[PDB]
C-alpha cells in the first residue's frame, strides 16, 4: 500500500507526506518534504484522528490514539499511535527526510488512511513538559498546515 | 461511519460532500452542497480511485471501478462503483441534495475512504453516448474541483 497527504494552509507552509507499507506486520516508511517553516527549528509532526477538512486544520481533531495512551515520543513505549515527534527544518525552512514506524499503519483496524497529517508551528515537548497539555498534545502550538491521507499507486 | 470531502480547485467551484453508512450491507447516504457551477445545468459527479492530490484533480486517477465494469448511470446494473451520475445546479450555480447508494461503501474491501470525489465541468453522458470515451468516462469533461474522502464523527 501507498498513501499520500498534501499539506496545505494559509500560513506559507505546504508539503507532501508519503506513506508506504507492504504488509500489516511490516513498519510503515513515512517520507516528508515540507517548506515554509521557520529556519533551523524543530516542529511537531503528527497524525490526527479525523480526515475532516471542513474547518481548516481544526476539524482534524485530537491525536490518533486508539489505545488511549498519553502523548510521547516516537520511540517511547507510551505514545499516541499518531505521534511522529519533531521534524528538523533547515536554513531555508525546509523539513525533508523519512523514517519507519511500527505503530503507524495503512493496513488493518488502525489504518491511517482517511485521517489527517498535521505540521505544527511549534516544537513538540515529547510529552516531557510538566503540565497536563504535555501528555495531551506536547504543546506544539498552532496547526499551520494539514492534509487528508489518501490512497495512491 | 461518517466520511466527508471538501471539494476545492482554482475554478470558482467548491463544496462539501458527506457520506454516511451504519453497517456494510446498508446503503450509503451521500449528501452534497456545491457552488460556483454554471447555473441550471447538470454536472458529472463521481468517486475516483485515488485520494492523491499531488497534481490537482488529475492525480485522482480513473473512476473507482473494482469490478471492472463500464461506466454507466447510478441506477444501471452495469456501472462503475464510483458513478454518481449528474447533479442538477440551480439558477445560482448551486448543486445541493442527497441520495442513497448500494454500491458506494465506507465499510469493507471497497470502501471509498481515502479516495477522491470529483465534480466535473460538464454533463455525464451516463455511458449512453456512442463513442468509447462514453463507457470509460461519460465524457463529463474537466475536473474543476475535488477532494479526498476522510473520516469524521
Ligand atoms: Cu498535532
Ligand atoms: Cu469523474
Ligand atoms: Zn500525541
Ligand atoms: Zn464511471
Amino acid at each position: 500500500v501507498q498513501a499520500v497527504a498534501v499539506l496545505k494552509g494559509d500560513a506559507g507552509v505546504s508539503g507532501v507526506v508519503k506513506f508506504e507499507q507492504a504488509s500489516e506486520s511490516e513498519p510503515t516508511t513515512v517520507s516528508y518534504e515540507i517548506a515554509g517553516n521557520s529556519p533551523n527549528a524543530e516542529r511537531g509532526f503528527c497524525i490526527h484522528e479525523f480526515g475532516d477538512a471542513t474547518n481548516g486544520c481544526v476539524s482534524a481533531g485530537p491525536h490518533f490514539n486508539p489505545f488511549k495512551k498519553t502523548h510521547g515520543a516516537p520511540t517511547d513505549e507510551v505514545r499516541h499511535v499518531g505521534d511522529m515527534g519533531n521534524v528538523k527544518t533547515d536554513e531555508n525552512g525546509v523539513a525533508k527526510g523519512s523514517f519507519k514506524d511500527s505503530l503507524i499503519k495503512l493496513i488493518g483496524p488502525t489504518s491511517v488512511v482517511g485521517r489527517s497529517v498535521v505540521i505544527h508551528a511549534g516544537q513538540d515537548d515529547l510529552g516531557k513538559g510538566d503540565t497536563e497539555e504535555s501528555l495531551k498534545t506536547g504543546n506544539a502550538g498552532p496547526r499551520p498546515a494539514c492534509g487528508v491521507i489518501g490512497l495512491t499507486n
